This record gives C-alpha cells, structure tokens and sequence, in this order.
DNA sequence: TTTAGGG
DNA sequence: CCCTAAA
C-alpha cells in the first residue's frame, strides 16, 4: 500500500479511541475512530499508537513530518503507563 | 478474522 | 507498512 503520514486529526482520534479502549481493542479503536477511513485498518492504529509512543520519547528535534502537537504526545504518555498491563 | 510483536 | 504465529 502507498504510504500516508498521520495528520494531526487522525492523531487526536487515535489518541481519544485509545484513552477509552485501551491498547488491546484495534479493532473497536478502528470502529470508534476511523471507521470511514479505509486506508487505516486496526493493524495501521496499532502501528500509530507504536510510533506515536516512541515519538513521545525522543526529543522534537529528531521527530519527522508535521509536528504532532505536544499535548497529544503528552496524552500518549499518560494513556500509555494507564494501559500498560 | 483479530490479537500481538517482530520484520 | 509488512508478515504471521497464536488465539
């Protein structure tokens, strides 16, 4: 599939879903979040939600693309330590 | 088919 | 994004 970079919505859907799922319902994420977008499937947000992580972890000046918004990452962060087992 | 992680 | 063992 041809690639395509997460814009800042697609973020903020992803990163609202998971704040109410959690880390192990893609498939309910996807139904929430983008079930009219059929260019992402369940296994692409689970993807998102890796990167986004990790993105989170490193400085801004090593991060790629349009600039995910700070106050996303720093839902990430704390949707992800809530999740986390 | 979906979950869950490595490739 | 892809690949796919397990469930």
């Amino acid at each position: 599939r041809i690639r395509r970079p997460f814009s800042v919505a697609e973020v903020e859907a992803l990163v609202e879903a998971v704040e109410h799922l959690g880390t192990g319902r893609w498939r309910d994420v996807k139904m929430r979040a983008f079930d009219n977008a059929d260019h992402r499937t369940y296994v692409d947000l689970k993807d998102k939600w890796k990167t986004l992580v990790h993105t989170a972890s490193i400085a801004p000046q090593q991060r790629r693309g349009e600039p995910v918004p700070q106050d996303l990452l720093d839902r990430v962060l704390a949707a992800h330590a809530y999740w986390s087992q």
